[PDB]
């Protein structure tokens, strides 16, 4: 079950693509330079609709730290 919109969809395969091409999970910074989000705050609201839905994980201490629920 991938039920998602685009811009989430994109921001999800953003957390497959930096740990396969580098090794380590994005900050909201590293969301808002190559999807283009103004501000760390658009970036954000994604990020947290994704855990809401039930797709992602993220760790509350560590900001490079969210495990995928879905797809792996």
């Amino acid at each position: 079950m991938k039920a998602l919109t685009a811009r989430q969809q994109e921001v999800f395969d953003l957390i497959r693509d930096h740990i396969s091409q580098t090794g380590m999970p994005p900050t909201r910074a590293e969301i808002a330079q190559r999807l283009g989000f103004r501000s760390p705050n658009a970036a954000e609201e994604h990020l947290k609709a994704l855990a809401r839905k039930g797709v992602i994980e993220i760790v509350s201490g560590a900001s490079r730290g969210i495990r995928l629920l879905q797809e792996e």
